[PDB]
């Protein structure tokens, strides 16, 4: 009887000593703790990730439909890793970034590095050496797909001299660097030229806009769902949902009203949210309005919501 479970252990462990940690996991295991971790400014996602945020020194991929949220996450990530004496670098090859939105998200623009490569090759070289300086915490590439080769942009084919070669290369040599430097790297998507990225990424996130969050009126943002389809640091397949308000981004408040009930610290006495006797208000975003101004109560709720997990 114990020979099986014990033979599986000697073996299992054997697998880690040859191929790393998360080589063989078990969807249940809570096995743990890597101090280094950048909170995504989404308590929700953070636990779904298992280790409470994006691992540092690992390459990451956030993919999905347009306008779902991927970059809003990445930018929150920046802001966190940044508000802790972190130095971020945003290699922009889409010319889409909006500093006024980034600021409201807590990002330090003035101190944010911004490269606007010309060739895909350039971007990955600049990113590479820039990560080798071991000075950066996080680095994000906006749009994997928009990293076209020097050739495709000139004339010199029919697919052969590839992008999904340019990707395998840079990814190969840059993967190591990150390990040492302990810099964690976010890549945005929408394979294409990937097929190599999907393998490297120690964590892959499948983002998608589920609901169209309205505040009675009609528009305020939208509900985003995220499935962590690959995780070599914790158990995969967990998922999370959070609110994104056209203006502020991931709703901290909302993120609590959700967790607050999914964990009983708040009661649904019929569309009427309540916490320890006193009422928060009727209507999901009416309670967020309560949790907004009353930070004391939220601090305790967040505090209790955090103690109930880890
Ligand atoms: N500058 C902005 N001001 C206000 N809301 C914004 C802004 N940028 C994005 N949003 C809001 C509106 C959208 O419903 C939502 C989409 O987030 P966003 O981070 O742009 O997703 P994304 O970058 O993952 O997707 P994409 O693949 O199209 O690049 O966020």
């Amino acid at each position: 009887a114990p020979d099986r479970e014990k033979a599986l252990e000697l073996a299992m462990a054997q697998i880690d000593k040859n191929f790393g940690k998360g080589s063989v996991m078990r969807l249940g295991e809570e096995v743990r703790q890597p101090i280094s971790v950048i909170p995504t400014g989404s308590i929700s996602l953070d636990v779904a990730l298992g280790i409470g945020g994006l691992p540092r020194g690992r390459v990451i991929e956030i993919y999905g439909p347009e306008s779902s949220g991927k970059t809003t996450v990445a930018l929150h990530a920046v802001a966190n890793a940044q508000a802790a004496g972190g130095i971020a670098a945003f290699i922009d090859a889409e010319h889409a970034l909006d500093p006024e939105y980034a600021k409201k998200l807590g990002v330090d623009t003035d101190s944010l590095l911004v490269s606007q490569p010309d060739t895909g090759e350039q971007a990955l070289e600049i990113a590479d050496m820039l990560v080798r300086s071991g000075a950066l915490d996080i680095i994000v590439i906006d749009s994997v797909a928009a990293l076209v080769p020097r050739a495709e942009i000139e004339g010199e084919d029919s697919h052969v001299g590839l992008q999904a070669r340019l990707m395998s290369q840079a990814l190969r040599k840059m993967t190591g660097a990150l390990n040492n430097s302990g810099t964690t790297a976010i890549f945005i998507n929408q394979t294409t030229g990937g097929k190599a990225l999907k393998f490297y990424a120690s964590v892959r996130l499948d983002v998608r806009r589920i609901e169209t969050l309205k505040d009675g009126t009609d528009a305020v943002g939208n509900r985003t769902r995220v499935k962590v389809v690959k995780n070599k640091v914790s158990p995969p397949f967990k998922q999370a949902e959070f609110d994104i308000l056209y203006g502020q981004g991931i709703s901290r408040e909302g993120s609590l009203i959700d967790m607050g009930v999914e964990h009983g610290f708040i009661r649904k006495s019929g569309s009427w949210f309540t916490y320890e006797g006193e009422q928060l208000g009727q209507g999901k975003e009416n309670a967020r309005k309560f949790l907004l101004e009353n930070t004391d109560v939220a601090n305790e709720i967040e505090k209790k919501i955090k103690e109930k997990l880890g």
